């Protein structure tokens, strides 16, 4: 299948990304829980007591019950207001981390895809080698029979061939376990997928460095979080400072209050005391609180938040310096990836002409078999190296985009025009 | 000492494991703390105080002393029962982590043990390669003495010999460190270890791909945990919801209360209601509390607990996906391992192109030394590959059992039979 | 600039070390927050309530305001004293974290610097391996047209040359990436860096491994913090069992409160009138509290604390077990590094003499270019390694200082002498 079909059937079925969503959804959900202390609170209370102790002055037994609707409404708290802003501040950061975890999923699917893709290429070339030197191995054990080739050359040929049996083995395994990186970031066994078309290939020169660096130090997801995180630490210098500010609360209630009286000293009593008191209530009130001095606590908390700000500040410096080098580094990687293909292709023909001339030398008996087996292995390496440079450019293209922050569907779309022929993924 | 003796010494002492033990013993003990708020709560407290006539209170100033036994008891506080369940679940997860860690100690002890043995093989084979090159250098010198060998041949030999001395250096340094590795797991230095006896090396395949996948879905330790934690998230919804329910509480007091007055004792129009009041009471009242509208707070948390559940459900698929691509991965690996032993077992056989052919013809003047050297590396470049591949097998059996979660003390009892020959860790 | 200078530029500008500082500075500042509950706690408050009649209250309303000046002063409370002790010990463990971070920068700088120096050497030599084989190619094709026909083996020399272009390619890149690397840590691009002076280069044996070990055990910073943390655990045991102790308090407050009544009850008396009650009071009081039983909470708290202390002890074992294995590695690593310098040192003079003889031979026609290229390749390999070995040495020399925890500017000044000849960080 096409890349944008492996990823397509993977982005909606990705167990990490969705958890990142459920994290953001909960982070946004409590935007209400942080608001709730700024709304009227209402409860229903009901008590029943049984008093029974006795006098050295008072005494007497009683039975009281009660019920009420209490209400509270904050008027000027600020810290309750502050906790609301912080929860808004903190959900934005959690929304960027999701936008970041969206970013990552692209790469990992692409990377795991090409992991499998050039895993074939290696096993494919090891199969191409293991047989191209089976031609050399066969004819030589017949050229030996004519007596033209020594009793020693064949022995060396057989041993070099066996150490290609081993390479082929740990090239199958490399293809298998690569499929087992894709069956995770995707959750699918793909029996075939689109190989990159060899001649349908054009290496476009990466856009200039300083232009990429400016664009990134604005739309990059990593310093955005670090900036929003300096915002969070900043509003916390304010949160600590609220511990000086006064507070104003409103109460309103409607209660009932019954009483009864038991035993002796209650029966046959004088006046109002045994009297069963059955009354209720309607209250409305205002409470005001202002801290004068407390151990220098709220002081300490401010400096603490200030230092925490210096921190989150330097943490941005780390985040900026990181991006500073992610663009340069991958820009060097996409440049070098150009020169690499333009060098390894040159070495494919150079190793090629050297090979066929050795087979011409193996003919007419002017050259050895151990000499042509050097010619073959140095050819197939040049090819293998050529394959890698192609994939490293593709992967470093995404990186240079992803460092900017601008990695999306469209970047992954323009890469379907490059690939074509569907290749097998089974090491049989 | 052998693998079981070395392992069992590690079990006793290993600080990583015993920490992981305390972390579980503490967590289990926390059940008692989490249960405490359900049992009776018995406090006590005295309370002296002194009043003053600041305005109309003039000439009325009190001093009252009071003591009291205070008892509270929960009769249906739902959130408290939930706290106990949550903590039992908390300790359930914590016992499973401790189990994983037991698995980890085993895999580590063996991993580190089969480093020392491999280090010994790279050393052996290097100084075997070293001592062999010295033979062919020796007889080349004395052939050059009698003018049969061009100086380049000797210059070449001595060059290759000098690399091998440099290799014989890094080979000893590795073994030196690999000992120090074994000691920071185990706690002891080992003057000798039982090496792999190659004569009776069994290489029987594994159980089919599916038999493991099944077995590693009932028995596997890291998945069992992702289950237990999705459970914990469920039980946490239940917890959140309990913010709606009413709470009922039994209370009981009994305490003295002695006041006295003195100031403008008595003037007029009142009565001596300022007599030395010596109170005693004996309360046993139970009370009820139910919340109506709490600012939409309790629902946010119900929604959040649900979003957090979806997330805990997400990372259960993630854990499952891990499990597949660890059994499948570890299966492929044990295949390539056995498959590799064969390939490298013949590669060593065919590498006796060095044996005859090269060594033979060199001694009778036929083959050039440079070529005889290239043979006498290829053989040893296969000797190491073989022994290395064998120890890769022995820790791919163990790797599967880790995925199956059945990895235990028994599986070492197997591998201790494979060993036999006591070889020293600090040769020469 | 030089190693010493690059550090001074990074010391003041590094975002990581400066963030560490902020974390330490906050920690120390917290000792004030922790101390604050032991000091007086002054607070002003004000109320207003309107009560309205219901049943037996029907026809009685009230308007009451009050204003007080409250103060709380803890007399005896071990927990509040324990909180302060703990915060200080917290700040201490933070301080050792900071000291550790100071070191990591030093070690990290050196690594990045000698990586730029190593990428120079790797490139500088690749070009000298490229230029040697270009002469090789030129001063061969001159003879090829005329004399000894090289149709089969001048194409091999051309393929040889093409791979050393793809090699110099990668080399060019590993210099850029290694500089951006140095930048991140230092916040500087460097055109010039002081390189190692081979003439000036000596090697000094390390102090005996036992002297080192003893020295580490007494001032290694990881072990120091490990001991501090185990102390924290112990003190947290005491903190738990402070639950058993009583809490003697003091509260002083001077207040003002007045109630004015309204409704169907304005004929009667409380004293001279049953209406106005403007009054104030001055209060001072002690407040004894003592828990007697509470679900066995405190008992389990101490059991947890104790178990948790076992983990701190086990962690202290892990630390020591580590410092042992680190110190002994750092020792092994340095001795092997000297022993390697010596080996590769001879490996060049050997490789030179081999090539010297090969150049001379081929110069007459007694040797082939295939052999003169192989000989040139192995000379630059040895020169590569030798360069690499000395740079490694210096690192292992700092590593050992880092293991016994004494690494500082002094050590970075030491190496400054061995550097001198300034090299460009990109000639192209
Ligand atoms: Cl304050
Ligand atoms: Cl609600
Ligand atoms: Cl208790
Ligand atoms: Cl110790």
């Amino acid at each position: 299948e096409n890349l944008m079909q492996v990823y397509q059937q993977a982005r909606l079925s990705n167990p990490e990304l969705r958890k990142s969503a459920a994290d953001r959804d909960a982070a946004f959900e409590k935007i209400n829980e942080a608001r709730s202390p700024l709304l009227p609170q209402l409860g229903l209370g009901a008590d029943y007591t049984y008093s029974n102790g006795y006098r050295d002055a008072n005494g007497i037994n009683s039975n009281a019950t009660s019920a009420s609707l209490q209400l509270t409404q904050s008027i000027f708290d600020m810290s309750k207001w502050r906790a609301l802003t912080l929860q808004e501040k903190a959900a934005g950061i959690q929304d960027v981390t999701y936008q970041t975890d969206q970013q990552t999923l692209i790469l990992n699917t692409a990377t795991a895809y090409f992991n499998v893709l050039n895993a074939i290429d290696v096993l494919s070339y090891t199969q191409a080698q293991k047989e191209a030197i089976y031609r050399q191995l066969d004819q030589t054990t017949q050229r030996f029979n004519v007596g033209l080739v020594a009793i020693t050359d064949v022995q060396n040929a057989r041993a070099q061939y066996d150490t290609v049996l081993a390479n082929e083995l740990t090239a199958r395994n490399n293809l298998d376990n690569a499929v087992e990186q894709l069956r995770q970031i995707t959750g699918n066994y793909y029996p075939e997928l689109a190989a990159l078309n060899v001649e349908n290939f054009k290496t476009d020169k990466p856009q200039p460095v300083n232009a990429l660096l400016k664009e990134a130090e604005k739309r990059n997801l990593s310093l955005l979080q670090a900036r929003l995180s300096q915002d969070l630490a900043r509003e916390q210098i304010r949160q600590a400072q609220d511990g000086h500010l006064p507070t104003l609360d409103l109460t309103a209630s409607t209660g009932i209050s019954d009483t009864s009286y038991s035993g002796s000293k209650t029966r046959g009593a004088a006046g109002t005391q045994y009297d069963d008191s059955n009354m209720g209530q309607n209250k409305v009130g205002l409470s005001f609180s202002l801290p004068i001095y407390q151990g220098g606590m709220v002081n300490s908390q401010v400096k603490q938040a200030q230092y925490n700000f210096v921190g989150a500040s330097e943490q941005l410096e780390s985040a900026h310096r990181s991006v500073v080098q992610t663009v340069r580094s991958s820009f060097n990687n996409i440049n070098a990836s150009i020169s690499s293909i333009n060098a390894y292709k040159q070495a494919v023909v150079s190793a090629q002409s050297s090979l066929d001339a050795m087979e011409a030398g193996f003919s007419v008996g002017t050259e050895t078999i151990v000499d042509v087996l050097d010619a073959t292995t140095t050819l197939y390496n040049a090819k293998q190296e050529l394959a890698n440079a192609r994939y490293n450019y593709l992967i470093n293209q995404l990186n240079i985009k992803s460092a900017l922050g601008t990695l999306n569907e469209q970047d992954l779309l323009a890469l379907n025009n490059a690939l074509s022929k569907p290749v097998s993924t089974n090491p049989e």
